[PDB]
């Protein structure tokens, strides 16, 4: 429960989110997460690279935008986007209960950029370019 605990101490202000991997909870941050404020480890960098823009037969992305996994997910209704966010990531990073309330424009498409501890990066489009 490493990611849960690290996020718990972000909220308690004992830790900076930029110092944790927001995907897996590794403290071995190698990089800035290109979409959201928070760190990312190398293993998750490779996951992101490998999983990015893989699609399921439903026409929505196969893997959660934050963690690269997920079963039950929220799916973006912006057809230029088609991203998914798993319910566990949403409840962890936005806050408890936030997944079932969301159940839609996703966190990348919404007007607001801040949702709980989840904060969209202003230069995200050009960060992905750098990332890839
Ligand atoms: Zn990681
Ligand atoms: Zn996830
Ligand atoms: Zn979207």
């Amino acid at each position: 429960g490493s990611r849960e605990r690290l996020v718990y101490e972000v909220r308690q202000k004992c830790r900076n989110i930029e110092d944790i991997c927001i995907s897996c909870g590794s403290l071995n941050v190698t990089l800035e997460h290109p979409l959201f404020v928070g760190g990312m480890c190398q293993n998750c960098k490779n996951c992101f690279l490998e999983c990015a823009y893989q699609y399921d037969d439903d026409g929505y992305q196969s893997y959660c935008t934050i963690c690269c996994g997920g079963r039950e997910v929220l799916m973006c209704g912006n057809n230029n986007c088609c991203r998914c966010f798993c319910v566990e990531c949403v409840d962890l990073l936005v806050g408890p209960g936030a997944a079932q309330a969301a159940i839609w424009n996703c966190y990348m498409c919404g007007h607001k950029g801040t949702y709980g501890l989840l904060r969209r990066r202003e230069d995200w489009p050009s960060r992905l370019q750098m990332f890839f």
